[PDB]
C-alpha cells in the first residue's frame, strides 16, 4: 500500500499554498493521504489544524508525509499541467514532471499528529460570501498587545437568529453581522487572529468564495468546514468578550455623508505630516465644507476643502447648522473605509462635542457597524 | 529672492525617486534651487552627490532645503498634474494643489553641502543604453566581503579604444565593454556599488536611456553628466584591481549552446534541492543530452534531461565525443544567464576536466565575456 497518483499542477499548488500559511519539528511538515479517489493534504499548529482534499487520479492508495517547504518551493517552479506522484519504498517521495525528477525524504506517517474533534453545541451553515464580509469587517480591529488576552481575536456569536463577529482594542469597535436561515442556540466564541486570517484567505478562494462553509461551535474549538472539502480545527481564545452593545451610541444629533473614496484619500494624504507621538486629523464640519487638516511637529501642517455636493463622485453633505471640529486617529478611519466597498459613507455624531464616540455606517451595507473614539486636536 | 514654481507633478515625484534611491542629519535634507526656468534638486550622501534639474514654471527665483522624506511622501500621493511650490517667510515651504495645502518646515539653505569638483584626466561620452549595459553585465559579480576592498567595486578602465566593465569576488569574473569613438589615455578607476546602483537607475530612465552620458575621470573621483541635465558625482574605492586577463582562458576544447531559457528555468528548479552548506548542481554533458542534477543532505536529490536539438526554442547542442561532468554554484549561473537578453548561451571548457575555469558567451552579444570557477560535484 504505497502512494501513487497523477495531480494537477497548478490544484496542487493553490493547496500548497494554504498549506504553508499554516506553518516543534512536526509542524514543519505536510501529511499526504491518496485515497478514494482524493489526495488529502494535513497540515497543523499550535492552534490550527488544517485538512484539504483535492481530486486527483488515485494510483495506488497510501500516505506519506514531507517537508512543506521543499514541496511547495519545488511544485510551483514545475512548468507540466500534471505531476505524478510516488511514494518509493526508500523513505522518499518521487515527483515526476515530464522531464524532471525530484526525490524527497519522507518521514515516519505514525509521527505526524491526528486532527482532534470538536462536540459542537451549535452547528450552522453560511455562504462563503457572507462569512468572509463579515471578518474583513472586523479582522482590522482585533487588539493586539499580548496583555488584553479576551480582545486578541474575533468574538463570533449567535444571537437570536443572527450571527456577529464582533472585534475591539479599546479605541475602536467594529461589527458586522448575518441573518441565520433557522434559529439556533445563543452560543460565543473568540477566534484567535491568525485563525481568522487563514480561514478568510480559505473561503476568498475562486474554488470557494461562491459556495456554503459549514461552522461548529463549542467551548473549547471552532470547527469550520468550507465547501465540503476544506477543514480547518481552531483553538479559541479562553476569555470573555465585554458585552459590547454598551459601546454603542443609540441616537445622533447631526450625520456626515461623502463620498468614501474621496474621503479616505484625502486622509491618508493629509495624515502624512502627522507624527507618531500625535497621530490625529482634524474635521471641520460645515453645511457648506469640510476642511480636513493635520499638523506634526517639526514637520508641518496641512489642509484640504471638500465643498458640499449631490453628486455620487464627488458627493458631501452634512444638514446641520452647527458647525462641528472633531478629531480621529486617521489609521482608524481608514480601517474602516477600506473595509467596505461602498460609494458614500456617513459619519453619525453623538452630540456637538469632540469627545463623543462617532458611528460609522456604509449605504447598501446596513449588516456593518463601526464606532471610532476621537481624539482630541 | 523667494522660490515660487509651478511643476508638473509626474516629473517632481520621478526626481524626488532618485533622491530617495542617494540617502549626518543634513543628508536627510534636499535642495531646491528655482533659476533660469529650471529646478535644481540637490542630494548628497557620504560617497555621491547627486544634481538634477527639471524644466519648471519658474515665477520667482529662490533656493530652500526640506525632508526629502516628507517631500517625496506628500508628492507622490497628490492628484493634481500641476503643483505650486512656494517658499513662505516663516522658514516654510507651501505645496499647493487645487484644493489642498501642505506648509513644510524648512531649514537653512547655508547648512546645505555644496558640490565638490573634479579635474579629470580623461572624460569621453558614450550612450546610456551601452553604459546600461555593462553596468548590467557586471553589478551582481562584486564581492561583497569587506575585508576585499579593492574587489566591492565596478573597475572601470579604458584601454586602446574601448571602455571596460569588470568585476569579481573570487569565484567569477564579469566583464563587458563599449567601443569608443576616438582615442583616448588609458585609466581606471573602481566605482563603489551602491554609486553603480544609482547611475544605472538613471540611465534606465525613458527620458535618458535613448542618450548619451559623459563621463570624467580622476584618480580620485568619477563624474557622470546623464543626458545633460543629471550630475552624478561618486567617491572612488581606493585600491588596486587585479588584472584579470590572468583569470580568462585562451583556448577551448569544447563548447555547449544551450537556449538560454531553458538552461536558467532547469539551473532554477534543480538547484531547489540543494542545501547552503553545499550549493552546487551537476551539468552532465553528452553530445545526445544534457543531464542537470543536484543534491541535498537530509532533503533529497532532482535530475533533469535536456536532450539535443536544433530548434532555436529548445536548443542544446554539445559536439564532442567526450562525456564531461562538471559542477556550478547555481546562484553564479543564474546570474549570468539573467544578466543578458540572448535566446542562446554558450559554455566553453578549458580541457576534459570538472576543475578549469569555465567561459560564458552570448551570441549576438559579443562584448560580454564571462567566467565561473566550478566546483567539485
Ligand atoms: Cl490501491
Ligand atoms: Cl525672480
Amino acid at each position: 500500500h504505497m502512494l501513487k497518483l497523477i495531480v494537477e499542477t497548478k490544484t496542487l499548488v493553490q493547496s500548497l499554498g494554504f498549506a504553508r500559511s499554516v506553518v516543534i519539528p512536526e509542524y514543519a511538515n505536510i501529511k499526504l493521504s491518496a485515497k478514494d479517489g482524493n489526495l488529502e493534504l494535513s497540515s497543523t499548529n499550535m492552534d490550527l489544524y488544517l485538512s484539504q482534499k483535492i481530486a486527483v487520479q488515485v494510483l495506488s492508495e497510501g500516505e506519506i508525509t514531507v517537508s512543506t517547504q521543499t514541496l511547495s518551493d519545488i511544485v510551483r517552479k514545475l512548468p507540466d499541467s500534471e505531476l505524478t506522484l510516488t511514494e518509493l519504498d526508500i523513505m522518499k517521495l518521487e515527483i515526476k514532471g515530464q522531464n524532471c525528477q525530484f526525490n524527497l525524504f519522507t518521514l515516519p506517517v505514525s509521527s505526524f499528529p491526528a486532527m482532534d474533534s470538536i462536540k459542537p453545541e451549535v452547528s450552522f451553515k453560511i455562504s462563503c460570501a457572507d462569512f468572509a464580509k463579515i471578518i474583513e469587517s472586523t479582522k482590522f480591529s482585533i487588539s493586539l498587545d499580548e496583555t488584553r488576552y479576551n480582545l486578541n481575536g474575533i468574538y463570533l456569536h449567535i444571537k437570536d437568529k443572527e450571527f456577529f463577529a464582533a472585534s475591539t482594542d479599546g479605541h475602536r469597535l467594529s461589527i458586522s453581522w448575518i441573518t441565520l436561515e433557522e434559529k439556533i442556540k445563543n452560543f460565543g466564541v473568540i477566534l484567535p487572529q491568525k485563525s481568522a486570517e487563514e480561514i478568510l484567505k480559505i473561503v476568498k478562494d475562486l474554488k470557494n468564495i461562491h459556495e456554503d462553509i459549514e461552522i461548529l461551535l463549542s467551548s473549547n474549538k471552532i470547527k469550520f468546514i468550507c465547501n465540503e472539502n476544506t477543514i480547518l480545527l481552531s483553538k479559541l481564545i479562553d476569555g470573555t468578550f465585554p458585552d459590547y452593545s454598551a459601546f454603542i451610541p443609540k441616537s445622533s444629533i447631526s450625520k456626515l455623508v461623502i463620498n468614501r473614496k474621496i474621503f479616505a484619500d484625502s486622509i491618508e494624504r493629509i495624515a502624512i505630516i502627522t507624527v507618531e507621538k500625535f497621530r490625529a486629523i482634524k474635521l471641520s464640519l460645515s453645511r457648506k465644507t469640510l476642511e480636513i487638516s493635520a499638523v506634526g511637529e517639526a514637520r508641518g501642517n496641512a489642509k484640504e476643502i471638500i465643498t458640499a455636493s449631490q453628486d455620487k463622485e464627488s458627493f458631501y453633505e452634512y444638514n446641520c447648522d452647527e458647525s462641528l471640529v472633531i478629531g480621529f486617529n486617521p489609521q482608524y478611519l481608514e480601517d474602516v473605509l477600506k473595509a467596505v466597498k461602498s460609494n458614500l459613507v456617513e459619519l453619525y455624531f453623538s452630540d456637538i462635542s469632540a469627545s463623543a464616540p462617532v458611528l460609522i455606517k456604509f449605504p447598501q451595507n446596513p449588516k456593518d457597524i463601526f464606532v471610532i473614539m476621537p481624539v482630541k486636536v
